């Protein structure tokens, strides 16, 4: 019943674009696009708005190359608009790095390496 969910992924690590993928697969998404930075993720949801095509959750990496994560959210945020769910992916959370990422826009977190419990968790939680 989750198949009409389009959801964006950004992740600089393609293992981890591969394991997220076939999480979320196993799950029922069908509708997935891979970004490989923050300037890829910033190109596709822009798209995605024009074209009706919306994404109703992001996962985004905190750290990638060329744009981050960090600034690919407040982009998407504040230059698109966009305010749907944008989860956080981090390979390590303190209180410092933290308050950057929520002053960013993000809607939540998960500590890398992720689980399919927190994909679930995610999904009945912002997308019920
Ligand atoms: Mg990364």
């Amino acid at each position: 019943d989750i198949s009409h969910l389009r959801v964006l992924v950004a992740e600089d690590n393609l293992v981890n674009q591969e394991v997220i993928s076939r999480m979320l697969k196993q799950e029922g998404i069908t509708n997935l696009t891979m970004a490989c930075n923050g300037a890829k993720a910033i190109d596709f949801v822009k798209e995605s708005i024009e074209n009706n095509e919306n994404f109703d959750l992001i996962f985004m990496d905190v750290q990638m190359p060329e744009v981050d994560g960090l600034k690919a959210t407040k982009m998407i945020r504040k230059n698109l608009q966009y305010n749907k769910p944008i989860i956080a992916l981090t390979a390590f959370a303190d209180e410092s790095n933290v308050k950057e990422c929520l002053n960013s826009g993000m809607s939540g977190f998960i500590t890398k390496p992720i689980s399919k419990t927190n994909i679930k968790k995610v999904l009945v939680e912002f997308l019920s």
